């Protein structure tokens, strides 16, 4: 029916105290109400994770450890470096309950698709695709995204995971390298000294689960034709050869021009033709944010694509809410790629995307 929307001011205001993306949360969902979206959604206030969801996929060893250092933010236990705490993902104090509120966010968006509450659902503050079982990672502590898939395994049989974050998803495409159950599709930059560094074509994962991770490597200066071109070649011949019967979506927008990771050069209208596409197969789609680093960009990117969901075609200006003054210089909602270049060799792009082919030929 009306899609959920996976929200509560106090959640919102836990994403927020995030030393990585501060207020971002607030602004994205501050955009969304300026447009009058969330009076068109079902609003659903998270669940938060209890431990025993959170072991679902994370080691217990690893969950203690996170909620032990989380206590007065030490970040000086002797056994943090060993689970991947230190650098890029610190100890402070209430990581813990801040990594389960988010996880457990995603765990009630996945919940909500379970019991036909909706057919879309909407977390935009999940998608930390790069936490292990038993390590930290990327600035991840847990694998919401993870979480969110084998909460959707209760019911659905085989489920697609799409990863168009700028960066590979490592975290679930390892969680799952091992099985035909669930599919992972990256597009990502791949560059040597580009984190995570992993995601070649040849990465087409291990034992029972090969060729059920898909990934594309992509080079910096990308745009909107040339990226949809790509990905819905991709999700085309997935489609065929997977049958999935639920859909997790991340949809980091590092990828948008403007940018400090100043990789790619896409616009929220290219990433939102790739989400009409999968939401064109009317399956149970779970939806997720992920990276974005200019805070006004990654706002008009997520609430675009809420605007995409719903069907709505939205106001250019910026409309008048708090952080309207954040928009500058323009304060419209399009966003302008920048003037460099494409780096895409085409016969690059289609020997790889042959190779898919070739992958997704032994898919059953
Ligand atoms: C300005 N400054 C001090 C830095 C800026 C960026 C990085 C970085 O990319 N580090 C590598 C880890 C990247 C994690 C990416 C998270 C993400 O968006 N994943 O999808 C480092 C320092
Ligand atoms: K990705
Ligand atoms: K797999
Ligand atoms: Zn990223």
């Amino acid at each position: 029916l009306v899609p959920v929307y996976i929200y509560s001011p106090e959640y919102v205001s836990m994403c927020d105290s995030l030393a990585k993306i501060p207020k971002r949360a607030s602004m994205v969902h501050s955009l969304i109400e300026a447009y009058a979206l969330h009076k068109q959604m079902r609003i659903v206030k998270p669940k938060v994770a209890s431990m025993e969801e959170m072991a679902t996929f994370h080691t217990d060893a690893y969950l203690q450890h996170l909620q032990k250092v989380s206590q007065e933010g030490d970040d000086d236990h002797p056994d943090s470096i060993e689970y991947g705490l230190g650098y890029d993902c610190p100890a402070t104090e209430g990581i813990f309950d801040y990594a389960a509120a988010i996880g457990g966010a995603t765990i009630t968006a996945a919940q909500c698709l379970i019991d036909g509450m909706c057919k879309v659902a909407i977390n935009w503050s999940g998608g930390w695709h790069h936490a292990k079982k038993d390590e930290a990672s990327g600035f991840c502590y847990l694998n919401d995204a993870v979480l969110g898939i084998l909460r959707l395994r209760r019911k659905f049989e085989r489920i697609l995971y799409v990863d168009l974050d700028l960066h590979h998803g490592d975290g679930v495409e390892d969680a799952f390298s091992f099985t035909s159950k669930v599919m992972t599709v990256s597009l990502h930059k791949f560059s040597p000294g580009f984190f995570p560094g992993t995601g070649d074509v040849s990465d087409v994962g291990l034992g029972k689960g090969r060729y059920y991770s898909v990934n594309v490597p992509i080079q910096d200066g990308i745009q909107d034709e040339k990226y949809y071109q790509i990905c819905e070649s991709v999700l085309k011949e997935v489609y065929q050869a997977f049958n999935p019967k639920a859909v997790v979506l991340q949809l980091g927008a590092d990828t948008i021009a403007g940018d400090p990771m100043c990789s790619f050069n896409m616009t929220p209208v290219g990433i939102g033709k790739c989400l009409k596409y999968i939401l064109q197969w009317q399956l149970a789609t779970l939806i997720l944010a992920g990276g974005g680093y200019n805070l006004a960009n990654t706002a008009r990117c997520w609430t675009y694509l809420t605007g995409v969901i719903l069907g709505k075609t939205l106001s250019s200006e910026i409309p008048d809410h708090e952080f309207f003054t954040a928009y500058g210089p323009d304060y419209v909602l399009e966003i302008t790629p920048s003037c460099r270049p494409d780096r895409n060799e085409p016969h690059r792009i289609q020997q790889i995307l042959n190779y898919i082919k070739g992958n997704l030929k032994h898919v059953v």
